[PDB]
């Protein structure tokens, strides 16, 4: 789903919709929230309104648009989720930070913000999230269950402002020597902070998931949004 009418622009001319959540009272900082491998979805819709609920605007950019404009794929679904992970094979990461970075400047420039501009991002958002941490157009960029962190360790002296991530101990993507390259490489830069899960599963805060395990993503929840109220006026 998203918000008729929304259209931002991309670097190469490139545009796309999104799902928009005006916040409750202005002004408010904005959240870009970068989706999971499914598009923008009932999990994106639930996400906008709970940063909503908890005092920010948000904005949800449909990301697969290059692909497929207006994926939203529904997990339960077996052809869904082939066709989530055929769309996931093909996304153009760079693109997607690119995307990514127009969302932002469209956040800053919205008539009630407050100036600043957060990222939260799972799964495959949460990778770009720390792609988008590293290009240092954001405030404070937040990743739940990224895959490929410890592919991208050359980046982490690169971050300049600060940036939580949150891992799943008992996720197949991350198996132990990479969870242990990630808490090393990632420690080196107290800009960064990277919590671990154990118990949980690679979709562990995605409310329907068989992943989901509710203290966990209690927890992840409550840390996002301590991390994330500085930002509020």
């Amino acid at each position: 789903m998203l918000t008729e009418g929304i259209s931002i622009q991309s670097y190469d001319g490139h545009t796309f919709g999104a799902l928009v959540g005006s916040p409750a009272k202005a002004p408010a900082p904005v959240i870009v929230i970068a989706h999971e491998i499914l598009g923008v979805n009932a999990f994106m819709r639930e996400t906008v309104s709970w940063l909503v609920d908890q005092g920010y605007a948000a904005v949800c950019p449909d990301l697969y648009a290059r692909q497929a404009p207006g994926t939203a794929l529904d997990p339960q679904d077996e052809a869904q989720r082939e066709q989530a992970y055929k769309l996931w094979q093909a996304f153009d990461m760079e693109a997607g930070v690119g995307d990514l970075e127009a969302a932002i400047r469209y956040a800053r420039h919205l008539p009630y913000s407050n100036g600043k501009v957060g990222l939260v991002g799972y799964s495959l958002g949460g990778a770009l999230a720390f792609l988008v941490a590293a290009k240092g157009c954001v405030d404070r960029a937040v990743g739940y269950c990224g895959v490929g962190l410890e592919k991208q360790l050359d980046k982490v002296p690169e971050v300049k402002h600060p940036a939580l991530f949150h891992m799943g101990g008992q996720d197949h993507f991350v198996p132990a020597p990479s969870r242990q390259l990630i808490t090393e490489g990632f420690g080196a830069n107290p800009l960064l902070q990277v919590h671990w899960y154990e118990g949980a599963g690679h979709s562990f805060a995605r409310t329907g998931s068989s992943d989901y395990v509710a203290s966990a993503a209690a927890l992840a929840n409550e840390r996002t949004l301590d991390f994330l109220a500085p930002l509020q006026s």
